[PDB]
RNA sequence: UGAAGAGUUUGAUCAUGGCUCAGAUUGAACGCUGGCGGCAGGCCUAACACAUGCAAGUCGAACGGUAACAGGAAGAAGCUU
């Protein structure tokens, strides 16, 4: 019962010698509703073939996000070249008021109380890369309680 | 419970990024309308000018007496006895 979505695309088609060339790309996210989120890229000679190749890569493992219960307990750094980025939990009761530019990557797991819109860049790639590569850097309750105990 | 951007300069992209944002809401105002109360507003643009009505009068119980009327009494009469 995994959930499977696009986010972004290119027009990617230029002049040459010689006439014009074109391509078909995709940036997609997948997840599993108990807490697991992931992401994958692709390309083809054709539209859905690129989406296919992209989602097939997105189906890889999916990071179990530290949720307790409907949303998550630390601002884990999504570190990139300035995105910064962080998200902010809301008090488990009001919705996913996140940036529609990157909301996908948390609605594929049904994370119901997290907000923050597109902080330092007007580009959905900038934040969607920044997040998954910094979500792997999360800590469990039992890990923050070893870090401040044993 | 505090936080969904996005049509262009491209011939395709990531940063620099004036602005329209999907209406903030005034001692705010206007056009073409006429089911409706209510709270509250009374000429910002020439502190320029003008009909007309008037913007503290009560009072004598406060020094010398006193005005039309409501009352009385004389003197004069009207015939109203």
């Amino acid at each position: 019962e995994l959930q499977e979505k696009l986010i972004a695309v290119n027009r990617v088609s230029k002049t040459v010698k010689g006439g014009r060339i074109f391509s078909f790309t995709a940036l997609t996210v997948v997840g599993d509703g108990n807490g697991r989120v992931g992401f994958g890229y692709g390309k083809a000679r054709e539209v859905p073939a690129a989406i296919q190749k992209a989602m097939e890569k997105a189906r890889r493992n999916m990071i179990n996000v530290a949720l307790n219960n409907g949303t998550l307990q630390h601002p884990v750094k999504g570190v990139h070249t300035g995105s910064r980025v962080f998200m902010q939990p809301a008090s488990e009761g009001t919705g996913i008021i996140a940036g529609g530019a990157m909301r996908a990557v948390l609605e594929v797991a049904g994370v119901h109380n997290v907000l923050a819109k597109a902080y330092g860049s007007t580009n959905p790639i900038n934040v969607v890369r920044a997040t998954i590569d910094g979500l792997e850097n999360m800590n469990s309750p039992e890990m923050v309680a070893a870090k401040r105990g044993k």
